[PDB]
DNA sequence: CAATCGTGGGAGACCTTTGGTCTCCCTGCAGAT
DNA sequence: ATCTGCAGGGTCTGGTTTCCAGACC
DNA sequence: CACGATTG
């Protein structure tokens, strides 16, 4: 039936199938705050829990998220944001009633073939293209590649396979 | 009336103070999970939402929280344990109708003249004994200072004042 | 189970299959149009 | 406003402040 | 602070 994807990171979105077929995709909400004498992004969590009440998925949707696996070489400051995204969207998904089930992204990439690619990016949007055409418009962009995910989760757990 | 205080860490925990004068603090629920093939403890999301919509204290309630902070010299996986726990707390706390103000370590200690002692987590039991005496046996052991912070937490932002 | 200490650290999934291998982001910031 | 590239990084309060001291998990 | 470890 329904099927709920979350890219949870600041470039991610929130994906969200309806059992008709159709589907949405929404940009992670953001604002930026003050630290350290910098301007930086993070999650707008009103805005994230205010979505979550506005979708028609019924309670006990499963949400797919991809489990942030910052690697060693990523910053402090990288494995703090990427783990506090994470808890931010966890949070608001069980209490907004969802099913959260983590996914490392090798699982869905080697559902979909898109391991080892030259141009990772680029093939999310292009085979999310393919498996939402209605959406095509809407990840034209590079930096569309956190919605392409998101679309990419959700047909995973949906159990959708590339014509 | 109402005031909430949070220490989002896992040995933390959340003070709930009522305008009767009378308070609460329960120690942050957690879970042992596996991580690369290791067992680690972590907030308990499902607990933590059942335990903020068992509260008496009224929507539009204020939550201090204390900002995590960690210090250059952690470890990544401090980072992003203390950038979960945050997100997590932070986003169960708006999903829970409570509004959330960030309140830094340097903030509440200065306040209850705690800064620089030698032993800081004696001295926040020692001083959340003195303005919770009813919680005093809860905060006997060493392993309590998440209580006391969480009280003193609450306490700064009920703007109550050591004898 | 309650304290203490000391350094600061990947994690995941699947095969080669009880370990060995291999794969995966992101943040933050500085130039680039 | 989108892009790219590349290394991996503290953050906070407050002061008769315009950076910096001194503090914190 | 986490993360492992020891030590009661
Ligand atoms: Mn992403
Ligand atoms: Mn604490």
């Amino acid at each position: 039936g329904w099927v709920i994807g979350v890219d949870p990171d600041i470039g991610g979105a929130i994906a969200v199938l309806s059992p008709d077929g159709s589907s949405q995709v929404f940009d992670n909400p953001f604002v930026h705050i003050v630290v350290s004498e910098v301007i930086r992004k993070r999650l707008d969590t009103k805005s994230i829990i205010q979505l979550l009440r506005g979708l028609d998925a019924p309670p006990g949707t499963t949400a797919y998220i991809e489990k942030s696996s910052p690697f060693p070489t990523d910053g402090k400051q990288g494995w703090w944001s990427t783990g506090f995204s994470y808890g931010l969207w966890i949070a608001s998904l069980v209490a907004s009633g969802f099913s959260v089930v983590p996914i490392a992204s090798q699982t869905w990439k080697a559902y979909f073939g898109l391991m080892r690619s030259e141009t990772p990016k680029d093939d999310s949007r292009q085979a999310a293209s393919i498996l939402f055409p209605d959406k095509d418009q809407s990840l034209k962009l590079k930096k569309h590649h956190g919605r392409a995910e998101a679309l990419l989760l959700a047909a995973y757990g949906k159990g959708l396979v590339l014509p």
